């Protein structure tokens, strides 16, 4: 988060937003529950009642992850068809136009297509959280029936300490902590790993996407360079259009760069 | 008390008032109880009725230090509220003291979070005397039983001092008196010490959150010395505002300077 | 602020969180409002209703600013009421008992009019800070009757260019706009001069206020200190007490130190 110590939800502009004053706000942010519908909710609310106390809150968040997957696949197609829709409008338009307009639509095209690819890795991401969850969530009643016979060992020493049964429930209540403080380590143990191990696989596809998502940018804002936007003065006639084989070898380029492209090839530098 | 010996109800002025003459009277001393309203004085009240006679006025201490807190909390909550919406005015401003009153806004949420955790605190003192409340108003029926029954014991001597129950009774006040004289050494020694704990305590958070203060407010002038208070003549310009490293330096150390803050660190030293 | 990058409602813990874990949440926190009734609130929301709207704002904080002061001046009240009756308490107690909670009832006292005095100097800058809303709102109708001029003098123009009232209005615009423009400098002189006044006065009083009540404190526990918190075993006698003259010159030097603190031997360095 961006925010300076101060009270307001505002954040000092960055390099980006000193270059140039920020888009205003959104004209399409409707008043509603703020998500669409109620069928999700209904179904994260069901995840956050009926499952296990301590495994509730894993399996929340795995039922949002899967809503983002289903937004993200569902916004996916929505821009695949956009990208084809503006490709057809941009049919009928100059020749310049329709070439530059078709090979921005196969530009879009390969964007969703690699966001499908990063869809999937993300529903790879959330598959082992759900194994985390489910192994945690099995992990739990065993500090359940802990928890169970301590109570009642409290119980029946309160109404009759010399009741035979506190030997056999003391020997039970030290099984269930034998099978509990190590099954907690043996549950950090497998936290860590698969935490770990899954948003390592997840930021690994998130840097792959976005570096290609930039090259594609990169390749796109070259090729709308070829677009000539000069104006022609009224009843003039219109310039021949030759940029068939400079955007054939741009787009040709773009393609051998998207199969070159490799996790050690990404050129972004932490520091 | 700094009252001096005369009959007035002023005190002879100190270096501070010294200094300067004192400013007058707040003009929102309305006309009222006193107090605002009555359910609370009907708690106090009630608390000055019903309860036992030698714990009534310690259970009076604890409601009306209930109140206390209440009262701070909710003046807390307005203080937080004041600086919020104070830094919210400012906003609409010039944007050095768009600045200067949002870090001023900071600081006085600072304030409100620290009188928030010396409430907790004072919280606890008030638990505290709760506790010995307790304690002490269920040894009064000790002391209770034994005046009772040396009530009883005086007038069945009058009434038949040969009655058979003078005995038994004599027994029994001689073993209240045993259970009475060495349960009032007991409380007076649980009473010393869950005072002086409890006292200590509090005035260990007082003196934490006065230091605390202190600094906030030294840091806050320090940062005030920042703002441009020279006049721009009529017609002229507005010179460009370059105070936000410095600014953001201040409040990085006052931040920094909280966090280092130690009981050990106090440097007030009472002679 | 002292919240760290994460999503969490909770502070790193500093060197005095760090020293004893924080006390649990305060036991009186019930469920209203917040803020207890509803006539100030509606005090607040006419003042955010029907004052000129750039002054409406600081209209507003000032109202706040009298609600905080309010409740400030009663909570010192409270705390006055309950020293007095704490000692009150005190008073049938162990003759050392007695004196230190009679001891500790004056120094609650001293910090309760240190409090009073605090409120007077808080009401000062309150009153300055109406003095600052009155000037800047008296002159936004400077503005406003421009905005009605221009607005006034484009319809016009697009209902008649050629009509006759367009030279005069021209000339009463232009008029405006050398009242508003220098205006709006002044407004801006005067803001920063009368924030900054006001703010280093408050500030001022602040850290007075926390030194003196650091060094009640500190004086508070040092005489704590002289209270005997040894037990007595059961069925025991009383030992003597001898600590009239101790807490004697104990109070005697609070308050020539309370006399002698002025602005300049505040003990507090920022860094």
């Amino acid at each position: 988060m961006h925010r300076t110590y101060s009270l307001r939800n505002s954040r000092a502009p960055t390099a980006s937003q000193l270059q140039n004053p920020p888009p205003p706000p959104s004209t399409t942010k409707g008043r509603f529950f703020g998500k669409g519908g109620l069928a999700y909710s209904f179904r994260r609310s069901a995840a956050g009642a009926f499952g296990p106390e301590l495994s509730r809150k894993l399996s929340q968040l795995v039922k949002i992850e899967k809503n983002v997957l289903r937004s993200m696949e569902l916004t996916a197609n929505e821009r695949r068809d956009a990208a084809k829709q503006l490709s057809i409008w941009g049919l009928e338009n100059d020749d310049d136009v329709s070439d530059i307009t078709d090979k921005l639509g196969v530009l879009i095209y390969e964007v969703s297509e690699l966001d499908d690819q990063f869809i999937d890795r993300y529903d790879q991401y959330r598959l082992t959280l759900k194994s985390i969850r489910d192994i945690e969530g099995s992990v739990q009643p065993s500090r359940d029936r802990k928890d169970k016979i301590t109570d009642k060992i409290a119980y029946l020493k309160y109404k009759d300490p010399q009741s035979p049964k506190i030997e056999v429930l003391e020997q039970e209540l030290v099984r269930a902590e034998a099978e509990s403080l190590v099954a907690e380590a043996q549950l950090s143990n497998i936290t860590r790993s698969k935490l770990r191990a899954a948003f390592n696989y997840q930021f690994d596809s998130i840097i792959e996407h976005s570096e290609k998502i930039a090259l594609i940018a990169g390749y796109g804002k070259a090729l709308l360079e070829l677009l000539d936007d000069s104006p022609v003065t009224p009843g003039e006639t219109r310039p021949a259009y030759d940029g068939y084989e400079a955007s054939k070898q741009i787009i040709i380029d773009a393609e051998s760069a998207l199969n070159e492209w490799t996790l050690d090839s990404a050129q972004v530098k932490p520091t």
